[PDB]
């Protein structure tokens, strides 16, 4: 199984600037690339990278997606001095030539399918390319937008041929519509292509209609096309990942792509003179670890744009630590997305429900100088993921992963804490656990040696009790409760400091809007569905909550159910949260549980899910608890509300 996460670098590609006056292209200049590995070197990220070489793209693979008379147009371009430069620069829209760009552009090129090749052999899990030009607004027959070659159609052209790949997501994250990526997709379903975009109603360069929310594909790539335009400016990290969580990871999850290629433009980053959005460069961090799980991990992320050094420079490093597994930082501050953000959400729901299942319910009434605050560092944990199996049960764990050792003081406090709330308690294997909750939470909550946990336990209340009120004293000031099982557990959601999301087979109305309960129905459709309610319900629950520990708790009845089919989905993703502390616990050995658990929690790959759609009873009995609660936690909402 693969490991590690290449960087693709070389400082060739800085070896091309403009050359003459031009306010409208001088933004984009070699040391974008400088900048950017520098702050990876001073970071420490460069070295914790495969570092894979450039190389240039043949003159066949540039015709996989150029045709030869643009590829022989600008093969000329290294004879030409600055008068022929700046004439031939003017049949273009913003872009400018030098003598050594199509040198670089072949290099740009190269590096990505260097980082398609690395991937795609297993030779690494991931990785970044940093180029120079960026590719996503060139065309088959024209330079675009400071970019000369598509560098990310490329990829995914090339993946298709060299690999047989039948499924591919390109995200397009830069703050520019990368027009060229879709006119190369558009008719292929082969290849979804996602792209957010400032539009401002079409004034926003590059001024194109078909950059509208309605452009979907055409032919039989009709859905494979999702356009969400930003009709303001200003966008938040609520805005974002209202996106994430109510248009792409829906879908993407639904496609189930076996690669996944980011055009990855930082101008999208507060601080940016282009994009002009208020997005804060940690927000990357989970853009990035929210995608990982599909593709078992299999992740190419190119640069497009980003003109603001020093917003360039700290996205780069927050995506980087998230390809290398690094925990994610707390986004605090969430709440709904703006109106203007809700209304091309919603619009893009509504065209696109023709063409995937998350958003099917849609279609009929019956189912319905800038500064901002430096980073954090994001130091990995020495050990990742401890584990406390039952007594004698030995087994193979990751190399990140280690077994507990119950202290002196923890003893005592063990005994003080029988001694209080469990007096007619001895059965010492019970107590055993609790010391083992006890030494794990301490060393997730204290050190930072260690990221998370997984405890296997025989009495879920006194277990349960004693996690939770350990964790709320030693300050942890919220704790995300997330229970997969029946019945009513020691845990008290009336003070605003725990949320508990419940996944059971009871149908049970909840009263309150600190506690998600979702009853779904048992069958075939169990799966889709729950990843439904994770996506719309439990994530954007939880990022709004920012809990500073999760606490994982699954009954034994439940241990064998289909819905842990996604129980590794739902440990890496709720990770994003709380900066990877979460503490689980299992009722009652099941070997295989156990086996993805501590798998998740250590950062592992997960199988993807492959293929459905879910009962039209689960998704009425999910938007239901979405208006029950999205009044409190915005980040539910998906579309604009009602004025009274
Ligand atoms: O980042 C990019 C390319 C940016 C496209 C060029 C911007 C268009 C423009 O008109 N810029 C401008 C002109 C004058 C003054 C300031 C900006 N794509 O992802
Ligand atoms: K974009
Ligand atoms: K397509
Ligand atoms: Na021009
Ligand atoms: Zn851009």
């Amino acid at each position: 199984a693969a490991s590690g996460s290449a960087l693709i670098f070389d400082e060739e590609m800085s070896r091309y600037k403009l050359l003459w006056t031009d306010p409208e292209c001088e933004i984009e200049v070699p040391e974008r690339l400088t900048v950017s590995y520098e702050a990876l070197r001073t970071h420490g990220l460069a070295q914790r990278c495969k570092a894979v070489p450039v190389r240039q793209a043949t003159e066949q693979e540039i015709l996989l997606a150029h045709s030869e008379e643009y590829l022989e147009a600008v093969k000329q371009t290294p004879g030409m001095n600055v008068e022929e430069l700046m004439a031939f620069s003017k049949k273009y829209n913003a872009v400018y030539f030098h003598q050594n760009i199509y040198h670089c552009a072949k290099l740009a090129a190269g590096a990505t399918l260097q980082l398609v090749d690395s991937v795609m052999k297993r030779e690494v899990r991931n990785g970044m390319a940093l180029v120079r030009p960026p590719g996503h607004h060139s065309q088959r027959s024209a330079a675009n937008g400071f970019c000369v070659f598509n560098n990310v159609a490329f990829a995914a052209l090339y993946a298709k041929k060299n690999y047989n790949l039948n499924r591919i997501l390109i995200v397009d994250w830069d703050v520019h519509h990368g027009q060229g990526i879709q006119y190369c997709f558009e008719e292929d379903p082969s290849v979804l292509y996602f792209s957010w975009h400032r539009y401002e109603h079409q004034s926003f360069w590059p001024n194109l209609p078909e950059s509208d929310y309605s452009s979907v594909g055409k032919g039989k790539g009709s859905g494979f096309n999702i356009n969400l335009p930003w009709n303001k400016v200003g966008m938040t990290n609520s805005d974002y990942l209202a996106a994430f969580f109510h248009v792409l990871l829906p879908v993407a999850y639904e496609f189930d792509p076996e690669l996944v290629i980011v055009s990855a433009g930082f101008d999208s980053a507060i601080g940016d003179p282009e994009g002009e959005m208020c997005a804060l460069p940690e927000i990357f961090a989970h853009l990035t670890h929210l995608l990982m799980p599909l593709a078992a991990g299999k992740m190419c992320v190119v640069l497009e744009g980003g003109y603001n050094l020093t917003s360039l420079g700290q996205s780069v490093c927050q995506t980087v630590h998230s390809l290398l597994g690094d925990p994610t930082p707390r986004i605090s501050g969430l709440g709904t997305a703006c109106d203007s953000a809700l209304e091309s959400i919603q619009n893009v729901r509504n065209v696109q429900s023709s063409y995937w299942s998350s958003f099917k319910h849609l279609a009929q009434s019956e189912t319905n100088d800038i500064v901002w605050p430096e980073p954090l560092k994001r130091m990995p944990a020495s050990v990742r993921t401890v584990v406390v199996p039952p007594p004698g049960v030995e087994l193979t764990l990751p190399k990140n992963c280690q077994h507990s050792d119950i202290s002196e003081s923890t003893a005592k406090e063990v005994q003080r804490i029988r001694d209080k709330h469990f007096h007619d308690l001895t059965d010492q294997n019970i107590l055993r656990s609790l010391g083992n909750i006890i030494s794990v939470l301490d060393r997730m909550m204290r050190s930072d040696e260690v990221c998370n946990g997984c405890v296997v336990v025989s009495d879920l209340s006194v277990s349960v009790q004693c996690a939770l009120q350990h964790a709320l004293t030693e300050p942890a000031e919220r704790v995300l409760v997330v229970y997969v099982g029946d019945g009513e557990l020691p845990v008290k959601t009336n003070d605003g400091k725990v949320f508990l999301v419940q996944i059971c087979t009871k149908e049970t109305e909840d009263k309150c809007v600190n506690r998600l309960t979702l009853c779904l129905r048992e069958g075939e459709s169990l799966t889709a569905g729950f990843m439904q309610a994770l996506l719309g319900l439990i994530l954007p629950v939880a990022y709004e909550f920012n809990p500073a520990l999760v606490l994982g708790i699954v009954e034994e009845t439940a241990a064998k159910t289909r819905l842990m089919r996604v129980w590794g989905h739902m440990t890496c993703l709720i990770q994003g949260l709380a900066r990877g502390r979460m503490l689980t616990l299992l009722q009652g050995y099941d070997k295989d549980l156990l086996e993805l658990t501590v798998s998740a929690l250590s950062g592992a790959s997960i199988s993807p899910l492959g293929p459905r759609a879910p009962k039209p009873e689960d998704v009425e009995m999910m938007e239901k608890q979405r208006q029950r609660l999205q009044e409190r936690w915005g980040l539910l909402r998906c579309t604009v509300s009602e004025s009274w």
